């Protein structure tokens, strides 16, 4: 992928809940979008919410606030005790899907569901693990661009 | 840190299981008025039979007052039948649906266990940590930054 | 103690299994008129050939007349196949939509099972308890409250 | 124990919609449908519209794009799924159920669910009535004509 | 026996796990010019990074031109999260929806396997049969019957 899209804006949603593993998420995916597809740091704004429930519900609020070329819902969640875990990922999942057919802006899922943190680490480049922070950059850059041109 | 002096809450719980619910929706209202600065008069609480009537109750609610953010409290535990599996999973994707729908922000205050201990836990007894707290906060933040 | 008799309400239910249906909208119609003052003429009772028309029929007939709840009310039991299993999801999911389209309470009566016997006991035989009641009683206080 | 009725439908206009994958199966369910209509509940052998697709993911696709042409009273979606070696099975048939259903919601006209979700061949014919079995068929026609005539 | 030169046929593809997908997105071609006489130039073939973007690239293509028909050709196999059952499900029920939103016919050309042999043989490798074949006489099919 050699696709450049400085004139692009993204919007990064991220939940707050279980940051060693968010964190490494954002920093690639705002690295690589930077370094390998010339975007604007100016050009790419970071929120957040409380957690993963919210992504949907926050991104949907602010693409009507603001004009962006693509979104990414980042974050984790992890299998508990309760039934909670198997809920909400797929209630979120299904959610950030629709947000991103009704307002015709792509949304990528930067979303992990995983088992335990350690899957999650691994995932976010952590042990010898990719992080998948880059893949989430790069594919915002081509739904951004192949949505407008 | 972050105070709402003038943002307006709902919180609609369903009235099945009091004795982990009132833990909950004490615990949210005290949060956001303690550390919020949510003015008690700015505080609608609201019930339901059950949990099948969360989205329901909500939506009727939303379109009568004005509210920043709502907070959708209940609590569904495994029985012998498929019931538990099936309505759960319609309360969360409906709860979700009349957020979006709407613009207003639902928090999902709902508890999917497998037991009563589990629940309760949840509420803060038995020293667990009440969640009902992280919900207030959840709100306040979301109601702030709708505007 | 909430008592609504100015209130109309709707019943459909499914036909099949009927040792488990009559039992539940007997219980669901004496409970409003006994304990909340429901008048008998003011209850519309239809039926359907399944649950799988549940959604279908209640839509059809709030369009047709005005209530102000609903009971969608059917068995399912799990057979050999994964009919049971898709089916329940869907009819679930669609009583919830109906309800939120229209802004008409809908209240489940629908009993996901896996078997005969834990569908008749809820329907208050061999000791259980008759849930038609508790929807009975659900249904007269949506009604209310969505005024 | 399923109560039928003996209900009439002479001048109900039916759709009936079947994929062609395992016609094994299809064709008794097909056959039954129609003949329970004509036969139990009076409904004119011109008026049962019957027309086919691919597969079962088609279904709903289907039913939507004819209920737009043409005016029925309601709708039968026939199709059989039969569990697999891969996910397949699970993740289609969940979308067609639910996919039928909201084509049913969004138009205000009656689909009635012909859809068999078996684990094997077998399930699937004796659903259809052979090998002793009770023949489905028979049953979603008359469904099919009493949602048609409680929609009016 | 159905011919259907004046079709105009979308793909888009996913690009994850290509050896796969090459010979899926191949025979689904083949099939549409060899057997229903559709014409090359009329085959718009695009791609999207991966399986979740399957329902919005078609969604954004469908609004720039007019098709008869779309594929949405992808591969999903199980790991070792929860990943591929949630999104499994969300791209199956999204590319559903979008058929159904805009009135154009959508191929399901998505496998959803347990492990790259299971793929592989669906793509008519190693005695396999290819789908992408059956997907290509589909979309013509449907195509017409859209008019």
């Amino acid at each position: 992928s050699d696709l450049k899209g400085p004139e692009l804006r993204i919007l990064i949603v991220h939940a707050r809940w279980n940051l060693q593993a968010i964190e490494p998420l954002v920093k690639g995916a705002v690295e690589t979008m930077i370094e390998k597809h010339d975007v604007k740091l100016e050009n790419i704004d970071i929120e957040s919410v409380p957690g993963s429930y919210e992504l949907p519900q926050g991104i949907r609020a602010s693409i009507a606030r603001n004009t962006y070329d693509a979104v990414i819902g980042i974050g984790v969640l992890i299998k508990g005790s309760t039934m909670h875990f198997e809920y909400i990922s797929e209630a979120v999942v299904h959610g950030l899907m629709r947000v991103g057919l009704d307002s015709g802006v792509p949304v990528i899922l930067g979303l992990l569901t995983v088992l335990n943190e350690e899957q999650a680490l691994y995932r976010a480049g952590l042990n010898g693990g990719h992080n998948h922070g880059n893949d989430w950059g790069s594919a915002a850059v081509e739904m951004g661009l192949k949505a407008l041109y």
